Parts: C-alpha cells; sequence; structure tokens
C-alpha cells in the first residue's frame, strides 16, 4: 500500500490526490453535481503546493472549487467535509457584507472570491483520492 499515485484516464495526480480540470459553463451546484457523477468532489485546497499545483492548470477565466459558506452565517467549508487549515482569499475577501455570495471560485491567479452561486463559470475542478501501486 506504499505508493499512492495512480489515477483513472483524464486525471492528473499531485501528491496524494487525482484532479480533473473541467470545462463547461456551469452554475456551482451544476459543477458539484458534474464531480459527484466522476466519483470525485468539488476540489478542497489544504496546501500552498497544491494550491500551486492547482494556479499552473487552472482556467485563466476562473474556476469552481468546493468551497461553500453553508448556513447564512459567514463560515466557508469544503464540501468534502475536509477542514480549512489553509486559504488563499483574494485581499478582502470574503466580505460580510455580500448576502447571497455563497460559494467559491479560484481567480487565473489562483486566488479566490466569494460569487453568487449562480454566477455561471467556464471551468471547475474536481479531485479525487489516488490508489495505491502494490508491491
Amino acid at each position: 500500500g506504499f505508493v499512492c499515485n495512480t489515477c483513472p484516464e483524464k486525471w492528473i495526480n499531485f501528491q496524494r490526490k487525482c484532479y480533473y480540470f473541467g470545462k463547461g459553463t456551469k452554475q456551482w451546484v451544476h459543477a458539484r453535481y458534474a464531480c459527484d457523477d466522476m466519483e470525485g468532489q468539488l476540489v478542497s485546497i489544504h496546501s500552498p503546493e497544491e494550491q500551486d499545483f492547482l494556479t499552473k492548470h487552472a482556467s485563466h477565466t476562473g474556476s469552481w472549487i468546493g468551497l461553500r459558506n453553508l448556513d447564512l452565517k459567514g463560515e466557508f467549508i469544503w464540501v468534502d467535509g475536509s477542514h480549512v487549515d489553509y486559504s488563499n482569499w483574494a485581499p478582502g475577501e470574503p466580505t460580510s457584507r455580500s448576502q447571497g455570495e455563497d460559494c467559491v471560485m479560484m481567480r487565473g491567479s489562483g486566488r479566490w472570491n466569494d460569487a453568487f452561486c449562480d454566477r455561471k463559470l467556464g471551468a471547475w475542478v474536481c479531485d479525487r483520492l489516488a490508489t495505491c501501486t502494490p508491491p
């Protein structure tokens, strides 16, 4: 169970995860289901090296990621339930005064903006666990 770097076709490995860079115009919840129906989830990001890997492959015109303010009251959490131990917010984000802007996108710089969930974006990123080579 020693080496975890195998992904399915069309996915890209980085560390112990596989990532799928989707293209196609979708609102946040729609991208959420595209990822689930391929057996991953909208991406969660947990380190600067993971962020750097995403920034190099990310779409220039913005991508949905798996961060959402779930519950009115300003606390953004990952769809996969993993915890928030890393953040790459654009300066000033997320703001208190933006009622309704509960979903998160990653810009071409890789920095994160909150967004209305019904915004349509051209790209979205899924992740899943890499499987491991038997030695």
